[PDB]
């Protein structure tokens, strides 16, 4: 419930800036808002920041 909107990796990102956050596949991002067209904003492995949305999946 107070994890928000979640979704599980699809595939390695690897973070290209500080404010973005890296995951592997089957990772957890949690807390996510689709604050920005493809980019969105969530927390990963104690991480929080911008990831591609195209990535993910949301969960349910």
């Amino acid at each position: 419930g107070h994890m928000g909107i979640t979704a599980i990796a699809l595939y390695d990102y690897q973070a290209a800036g500080d404010d973005e956050i890296s995951f592997d596949p089957d990772d957890i991002i949690t807390n996510i808002e689709m604050i920005d067209d493809g980019w969105w904003r969530g927390v990963c492995k104690g991480r929080y920041g911008l990831f591609p949305a195209n990535y993910v999946e949301l969960r349910q």
